């Protein structure tokens, strides 16, 4: 089944979804504070962490598996790949979503024609290298996430500790997750989401280039927030700022 921990007893539910290669233990830097304001749901995405009853999934199948165990209504927060899962839930079941919050996530992680992102051939490269050495490949993709910040080394250490605290995901899970990132393109459908839609970014993010942010035009109902001194993990580098933004959001949703 999916590994799912609930903490806190607040009137507003908040579901946190982690990024590729990680698990819900990445949230332990903010979970005490957030559980004082929310009923907090910490999830291992299907195939990751302790949710080991899955292989490769489509984004739609991943999101359906997550939704099965969720509360009726919640703020949905997704980091990186998690952001795509939350976005897919908001698109399919908007009545379950009080607000959509994406963190360091793109609607289309791959660079296309006139769209900034990661070269698809780069992701396809990582996919192949999983079968040579899955550890090293996961640690490479992961160590890209904190570069350039004042706390870069300590934050990378903290990520690595997360991945290493639980058994490694099977290689098909990892490969499937990279396939989601490489091919999914939610740019057009997220124009139609109507609940509060908050997009958080790190200025220094090497995976989601800050160029994409001024999505402000494509999605005029959405709102964006750039952490000046953060990379791809702003809740790790800037946890107090991050938590405060979620507390301010609570005011804008019903109970």
């Amino acid at each position: 089944n999916i590994w799912w921990q609930t903490k806190g007893q607040g009137n507003v539910h908040l579901v946190l979804l982690h990024g590729w290669g990680l698990n819900a233990e990445v949230w332990r830097c903010i979970d005490e504070e957030l559980s004082s304001h929310f009923t907090l749901h910490l999830v291992d995405l299907p195939g990751f962490g302790r949710s080991r009853g899955f292989g490769a999934l489509s984004l739609a199948d991943m999101a359906e598996a997550v939704l099965q165990q969720a509360p009726d209504k919640a703020i949905w927060l997704g980091w990186s790949l998690g952001g795509l899962v939350a976005s897919q839930i908001a698109l399919t079941h908007p009545e379950r979503v009080r607000a959509l919050v994406t963190v360091a996530s793109s609607p289309c992680f791959s660079a296309r024609d006139e769209w900034p992102g990661i070269k698809p051939d780069v992701l396809a490269g990582f996919q192949q290298q999983l079968s040579d050495d899955q550890q090293r490949t996961v640690e490479r993709f992961l160590a890209l996430q904190t570069m350039g910040t004042e706390t870069a080394r300590q934050d990378a250490r903290a990520l690595k500790k997360t991945v290493l605290a639980l058994p490694m995901p099977e290689v098909d899970v990892l490969n499937g997750g990279l396939e989601i990132l490489k091919t999914v393109d939610l740019r057009q459908p997220l124009q139609n989401v109507s609940m509060p839609f908050l997009r958080l970014y790190g200025y220094l993010d090497g995976l989601v280039p800050r160029k994409v942010v001024p999505l402000d035009k494509l999605w005029p109902h959405s709102e964006s927030y750039i952490f000046a001194k953060a990379a791809h993990a702003p809740f790790i580098s800037h946890p107090a700022e991050f938590c405060h933004l979620l507390v301010a959001l609570k005011q804008r949703v019903g109970s």
